[PDB]
Order: structure tokens, then sequence, then C-alpha cells
RNA sequence: GACUUAACUAAAACCCCUACGCAUUUAUAUAGAGGAGACGUCGUAACAUGGUAAGUGUACUGGAAAGUGCACUUGGACGAAC
């Protein structure tokens, strides 16, 4: 989805004399406007120009306009990767994070998403989505993509995950795991608090909470319970968890609130007497897939409106610049 | 005597050099010169009308006290009827 964008407006297409100028700038330790910044990442036309942006944008960040990198900017800059090479730059960006300060929360993730299926390369996908997630996310429908990318991940990875790894997906599959209309994105949830639960019984409450989007109280496996319990009113893996469980430093919890290894075969019976119930009652990747096909009408419109006032806010600030300028 | 950047939150930057010299001031130490104070010689200057009454000022003079001039003083006296 390129040329829409490509309508960029010119502007000056000299890059060694705005680098001296950034340069000169720095020399001095003064600030710089984010409008230049916008310009040279627009200039860019080779892998040396791109790292040339990077490291210029990085010295942004490490200044006295830490803020004003616009999104405009961001995207600018997502789109030449795109262009280019993108796989590997982006993505480093992405996990330096706060040093590039590029923290593109919007549709442009979603392009490099797609990008990223287009040309294989699992991980470097993974890693993204994790980033994302790591990021406050997930207004948007590419919530379901995600999610998807998660699974397919997983139909890959079956091993004993690791500490962080286990943590990350866990992550993954909660906060994009918000699909109220549909029994697979509750699955998917449970599925999350599962792995998060034996992250905490092995290792500690504070490993799950410490750097996430996740809330520090201590019954997840009890949520996960409710969670599931709701489903039925109105899952292998995590029977599995549980068995692990069953079988054979500062203290954040209280001497009076209960520990939760010494609530094990109580909380063992009562997801059996859920799982009854749902038999009673009445693949994942599959489910992901039928969900792809269907939905999925875009937010494209939206999207041109974000352009447009982005080009009026560059087109504002130029004329500033011309006042300035004039002042002088 | 020298003197702007940045503005979807708001911020960053911003730093001059020149007088002390055997110049000033006061004091200490001195080649040497001059007093004052303290403890034999030459006169006899003053004290008695002190042997030319004393003394003041000023002048000149003389080993030295002092001598003399001019004008002042009684801290001199003139004996207190003819
Ligand atoms: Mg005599
Ligand atoms: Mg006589
Ligand atoms: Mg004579
Ligand atoms: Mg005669």
């Amino acid at each position: 989805d390129s040329h829409k964008w490509e309508a960029r407006e010119k502007e000056h297409y000299c890059l060694a004399d705005l680098a001296s100028l950034m340069d000169k700038t720095f020399e001095r330790k003064l600030p710089v406007s984010s409008l230049t910044i916008s310009r040279l990442i627009d200039n860019i036309s080779s892998r040396e120009e791109i790292d040339h942006a990077e490291y210029y944008l990085y010295k942004f960040r490490h200044s006295p306009n830490c803020w004003y990198l616009r999104n405009w900017t961001i995207h600018t800059w997502i789109r030449q990767c795109l262009k280019y090479d993108a796989q590997d730059k982006a993505l480093y960006t992405l996990v330096n994070k706060v040093q590039y300060g590029i923290f593109p929360d919007n549709f442009t993730f979603n392009l490099l998403m797609d990008s990223f299926i287009k040309k294989e390369n699992y991980k470097d996908a993974l890693s993204v989505v994790f980033e994302v997630m790591m990021q406050e996310a997930f207004e948007v429908p590419s919530t379901q993509l995600l999610s998807l990318y998660v699974l397919f991940h997983c139909l890959a990875k079956k091993t004993d995950f690791s500490w962080e790894e286990e943590r990350n997906f866990g992550a993954s599959l909660l906060l994009p795991g918000l699909k109220q209309k549909n029994s697979v994105g509750f699955s998917s949830q449970l599925y999350g608090y599962a792995l998060l639960g034996k992250v905490e019984l092995q290792q500690g409450l504070r490993a799950v909470y410490h750097n996430m989007p996740l809330i520090w109280k201590p019954g997840y496996l009890d949520r996960a319970l409710q969670v599931m319990e709701k489903v039925a009113a109105s899952e292998a893996l995590d029977v599995l968890g549980a068995v692990l469980k069953a079988l054979t430093k500062l203290v954040e919890q209280l001497d009076i609130e209960e520990t939760e290894q010494s609530k094990l075969p109580q909380y063992l019976e009562r997801f059996k007497a859920l799982h009854s119930k749902l038999q009673a009652l009445g693949l994942t990747t599959q489910l992901v897939k039928e969900k792809l096909s269907t939905c999925e009408a875009e937010d494209i419109a939206t999207y041109e409106q974000n352009l447009q006032q982005w080009h009026l806010d560059l087109v504002q600030l130029i004329q500033r610049e011309q006042q300035q300028r004039e002042q002088a």
C-alpha cells in the first residue's frame, strides 16, 4: 500500500549540508527542529544514507528536543526502510526503542508485519510482535493479525521456551486477546494466562510484570479459570501446565493473603469441573485463518485523513520558518 | 575599557580582560653633629648697698661667669619735722 503515500511534497535535496548543519547545532549544544529531521528522512536514497539518518535520529533523541519526533517522520523512515532493505534496520531501531525514539504506535507496524509475511522471516516477525506488545497498542484490527502470527510461531516453537520467551508469549496472547466477538479470542486469552501462571509459579511474580503491560496482582491462574467459566456461562496446554505445577529473597505477598503454591489441588479440581461443564455444553490456527478470511474492512480513509493532517502541519511549520526568516 | 536557537509538553544556549613600582606613607637602625640631666681647674657672676642695687626686652661684646648701651620694672634703697 505504497502509492497513496508517495506524494511527499518537495523540499531541498542536499543531505551533506543538512548533516553539517546538524553537527554545528550539536557542536554548539543548541536544539534542532523536527522539520529538519523530517526533511533528512525524506531525502535518503542509499543504505549509507539510511545509516546516516539512523545516527541523526539517535542524536536528536539525545537532545533538548527528544520530543517533537513526529509520527510523520517515523512513517517516512519506515517507508524508506521498506523501499531499501527494511527487515534488519527498522527491526534494530525498534529493539533499541528508547535510543532511536521511533515509537510508531500505528498502521506502520501492520505494514511491517505484512512485509514480513510476504518474505517469510518468522523470528523477526515474532520479535516485532513482541515489541508492539511492549508498546501500548491494540485499538486497531492488526491485533488479529498479530495473534495469527503468534499462533504460527507457536506451531513451530514447541520446546521448554525459557524465562523471557514464555513471558513474551503470554504478553502477546493477552493484550491482543480482547476479542469478545468470538471464542477463539477467549481461548487465546486463557492460553496466555496459563503461560503467565507457569512463569509466576516457576520463577516469581515480579518476573511477570517487571517490564510488561501486566499487573502485579497474584491471581493469574484464577483469572484464567474465571474467563473460562464466563465462556461456559455465555486448553490442552493449560492442562499440561497445571499438571506440571502439581508435580514436585523478598516477599510482595502478605502473611494473611494465602500462597498460590498451596492452592493447587483445589485449582486443578475447579479446572476439571469447568472442562466437564464445557463438554456437557459444547484448530486454533484454522480458526484464526477463518477470521482473517472474514472481517478486515481496512482503515484507509482514516489513514488518508491522517496523512492530510500531517501535510497541513508540515505546511504550517514551513510558514512559521519563513516568518522567522523574515523577522531575522 | 569590552557585548541566539527552538516552539504536537515546552526547552536549550548565554561564562571578557586590565593594575605592583625601591611609585606612596609612617617608623626603626646611622658616618657624624648638638643638647639636656645625673655625680678637679679658672675665676667671683648673685645673695648684705655682695663690694659697679638687682632684673626685663633688645643690641653688640668677652675664656667663663658676664660686660656695656637705650628704654622699662621694684621683686632696690635714699635714714623719713626744720
Ligand atoms: Mg659679687
Ligand atoms: Mg652687684
Ligand atoms: Mg666693653
Ligand atoms: Mg665706656
